């Protein structure tokens, strides 16, 4: 009866209310109106659930995972970074939930497509990987800072700061794509 | 009664043992061998303590806060970023505790420095903030990865398997350095650009 899709859907809703710190097995089980073992069947620990949410957030919101036809690689990385940022900001503690996670089997497929697309535009395999990792780290760090300050007590400044750092990061890749 | 510096020192000590989540008022009072009211005298809540820890980490480990005499602004930003990274890496949940903290004298001094190196006041702010966000992001993911328990072994394709096997002879410093060098190389170009690079 209770499928993995329904659990994730209920968990993302509950996450936005309580946050990742207050999100527990009992709360999610009570929200789904099931006993804890039915939920434990899907996720044996909190980290396993948060990993599934991290994947779900991108699957739902992260629209620009892959390069489009006749898209400049600089435009792709900007749109990819903005799309990734939007996905983390869409849910409470999105950046902190994403932190430490390694790509899933599909994400490795999309990552390889990104790496090969950059390699075709003059990047060396190593500097393509570092560029994509550097962008993801920059976004996670920017979103964490935004979500951290919002949790406590100028968003125009964060938006302007993010866009300038992202454009700078891409402008830098142009020069340092290959030795 | 104990001074604010002694509580902060003891709190930094516990942080590296138990972590942010386990850093309770009981543990800190038991460590200092005092009653809990003694702690509440200095810090009314945990966020106030974590704000003090965030500053204390930089005061302790962050050595390159200001540029040296006749130091190139690009060299400063790299050494400043590496010094800031070192400070956050030296403490459990370092990047996580820093996140959300806002300035002030040293921050304003760094803005005026870049402002004298072909930056515009807004872009000087954005540049400094952007660097800190890249470092906070890099440290958070590394600290999260080390706390939550190989990338070459998971890779389903031969291309990624072989590539990650080579990148495991470079180190994590190589990856961070490239992103930092790219970020600063970007500033060098976009600091005096007439195009809008803070929108879209
Ligand atoms: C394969 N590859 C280079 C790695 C290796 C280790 C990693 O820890 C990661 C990657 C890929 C990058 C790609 C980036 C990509 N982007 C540059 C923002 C991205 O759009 C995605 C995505 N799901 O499309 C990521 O997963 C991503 O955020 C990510 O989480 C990564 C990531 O964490
Ligand atoms: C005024 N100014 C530009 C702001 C505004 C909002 C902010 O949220 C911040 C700054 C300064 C920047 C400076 C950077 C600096 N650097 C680029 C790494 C830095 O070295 C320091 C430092 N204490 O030396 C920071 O606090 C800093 O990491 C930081 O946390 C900042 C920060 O969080
Ligand atoms: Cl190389
Ligand atoms: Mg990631
Ligand atoms: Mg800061």
């Amino acid at each position: 009866k209770l499928d993995k899709g329904t659990v994730i859907a209920a968990a993302l809703e509950l996450l936005n209310e309580v946050g990742m710190d207050s999100l527990t097995t009992r709360k999610l089980a009570e929200r789904l109106k099931v006993q804890q073992p039915a939920l434990y069947w899907h996720f044996q620990n909190k980290r396993a659930l948060l990993d599934a949410l991290a994947e779900a957030m991108l699957a739902e919101r992260h629209t620009r995972s892959l390069p489009e036809e006749n898209e400049d690689w600089r435009v792709f990385l900007k749109e990819n970074a903005l799309s990734f940022r939007t996905a983390l900001l869409s849910y409470r503690d999105g950046a902190r939930i994403h932190a430490g996670t390694r790509p899933t089997e599909p994400n490795f497929g999309t990552a390889e497509t990104a790496i090969r697309f950059l390699c075709a535009e003059g990047f060396c395999p190593k500097r393509a990987v570092w560029a994509l990792r550097a962008v993801s780290h920059y976004v996670v760090g920017s979103v964490l800072e935004q979500q951290a300050s919002d949790a406590d007590e100028e968003t125009d400044g964060m938006d302007a700061a993010f866009n300038f750092g992202l454009d700078s990061l891409i402008a830098g890749f142009e020069r340092l794509r290959s030795s």
